């Protein structure tokens, strides 16, 4: 189907630490599913080392980058930013670099995150792997010095946190753990970031 609201849109994916540089494991599903309901997409992987260190600035410059380029060809093409682990934590950086007015700003249509370093207690964003609120009330590891997902961007945004993963839930998890690793075949999260993506984007699903 063509959306009307979006009849070009991105999947702008970055991967976690230790992926090869392509599509991350945590979006082939949902992306697969996307692209398959709503014709003018295309998957755009982020371009950076998604090195150990989780210094991730290539990554936050290089989502920027296609957001912009993207806009120079087509003033109306629509975006969804997805991001797994270190390239979550990318996402929420590049979110606080757009800001929450202008351009880009109003081109991305939603922001799905996986395994969220800088998940941020109470927003309500935060969802479970089956859609639920068990771990809506958790921090990540990283969001005291990051920081978190901005509040205008709340309502666009979600941000995906097994029970027990231990990057995006220190209450109940442990580190990197099976639950953070287990995104790409958990069928609640693969399904919520497909429809999430086309309702976004204007179609249905």
């Amino acid at each position: 189907a063509t959306s009307s609201a979006c009849p070009q849109y991105v999947l702008i994916n970055t991967r976690g630490t230790g992926e090869p540089q392509g599509q991350s494991a945590g979006f082939r599903t949902m992306n697969s599913q996307i692209t398959a309901a709503l014709s003018g997409g295309t998957i755009y992987n982020t371009v950076y080392t998604a090195d150990f260190s989780q210094n991730s600035a290539a990554g936050t410059a290089d989502i920027i980058r296609r957001i912009n380029s993207g806009l120079a060809a087509n003033p109306n093409v629509c975006y969804i930013l997805q991001g797994y682990s270190q390239g979550a934590a990318a996402t929420v950086v590049a979110l606080q670099q757009l800001g929450t007015s202008g351009a880009a700003f109003n081109a991305v249509k939603g922001v799905f995150l996986i395994g969220n370093p800088d998940h941020k207690s109470g927003l309500t964003c935060n969802v479970d792997s089956n859609g639920g609120t068990t771990t809506r009330n958790v921090n990540g590891l990283s969001v005291a010095y990051q920081g978190s997902v901005p509040s205008g961007w709340v309502s666009k945004t979600l941000d995906v946190c097994a029970y027990g993963d231990g990057v995006c839930d220190t209450a109940h998890g442990f580190g990197i753990n099976a639950q953070h690793l287990s995104y790409p075949s958990d069928q609640g999260v693969q399904t919520m970031g497909y429809k999430f993506a086309v309702n976004k984007l204007g179609g249905s699903a």
